[PDB]
């Protein structure tokens, strides 16, 4: 019920919806808040809000609340301050090693495990939707995409994500489940491995024709990666839904179920940041 700016010491702008870092004054903690135009688009706005606030898993970011200030939406929500992996790749101009991998891909599972026990498909899962806080724990963001599974709907059949990090089911018209998100995590390990995807140099709607088609994606370079790290990425990107890995599995594989702590992290976001 108060004005927001007397809750909020607004600092630096993040990104540019537009996102700033702030200090809620009654209790030091710093946010992120997300500033719209109430007279924009809100379409993906609403469906993410909706969704986080209906999660409280450490592995998926908090949403606060919203507030209006003059003309504009006030998002408040938990501040990753490391950014995107796909971030501290670009900033450190340099791929992730199979530790850190198997350390943010370890978080990301037990946020998957959370959302696919609630029934919730993320639907969006890549490195630019893994952020991570100073501390270097990974947490999913970006809802607006997410799909909700009902009694009355087991399966969801919207052709939606970002076309290099969608499942082949997710692409054909058939409907598809959770474990769409589990091909999309095995493109992400790709893509914090190699800096980006497989097909990232062809035109998005060309590779959406041919990811149904063509074989599952490996590594560009092969010798480079462990065993564990190759199967790993096998498993996530098995075609047949039915027969593809749970997030619960998943953590069992020896890639990630060895994962070091995020302390492996510490070297990596000190240098992004
Ligand atoms: C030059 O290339 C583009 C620069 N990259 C970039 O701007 N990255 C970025 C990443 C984020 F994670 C950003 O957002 C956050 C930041 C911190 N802590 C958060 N906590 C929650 C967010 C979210 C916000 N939008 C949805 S969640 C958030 C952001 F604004 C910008």
């Amino acid at each position: 019920t108060k004005q927001p700016e007397e809750v909020f010491d607004v600092l630096e702008k993040l990104g540019e919806g537009s996102v700033y870092k702030a200090i809620h004054k009654e209790t030091g903690q710093i946010v992120a808040i997300k500033q719209v135009p109430v007279e924009s688009d809100l379409q993906e706005i609403i469906k993410e809000i909706s969704i986080m606030q209906q999660c409280d898993s450490p592995h998926v970011v908090k949403y606060y609340g919203s507030y209006f200030k003059n003309t504009d939406l006030w998002i408040v929500m938990e501040y990753c301050g490391a950014g995107s992996v796909s971030d501290i790749i670009r900033l450190r101009n340099k791929t992730l090693t199979e530790d850190e991998i198997a350390t943010i891909l370890q978080s990301t599972l037990k946020g998957l495990e959370y959302l696919h026990f609630m029934r919730k498909i993320h639907r969006d899962i890549k490195a630019g939707n893994i952020l991570l806080n100073t501390e270097g724990h990974a947490k999913l963001a970006d809802f607006g995409v997410a799909g909700q599974l009902t009694d009355t709907m087991a399966k969801r059949n919207t052709v939606i994500g970002t076309p290099f990090w969608m499942a082949p089911e997710v692409i054909q018209e058939i409907g598809y489940n959770c474990v769409a998100d589990i091909w999309s995590l095995g493109i992400t390990a790709i893509e914090m491995a190699e800096g980006k995807p497989p097909y990232a140099d062809i035109h998005p709607m060309r590779a959406i024709f041919m990811i149904p088609t063509n074989p599952p994606p490996t590594f560009r370079k092969p010798e480079l990666w462990s065993d564990n790290f190759t199967d790993f990425v096998k498993q996530c990107l098995v075609k047949s839904p039915e027969q593809r890995a749970t997030a619960t599995q998943l953590l069992q594989h020896p890639f990630v179920r060895s994962a070091k702590g995020v302390s492996i992290l510490r070297d990596l976001i000190n240098e992004a940041m």
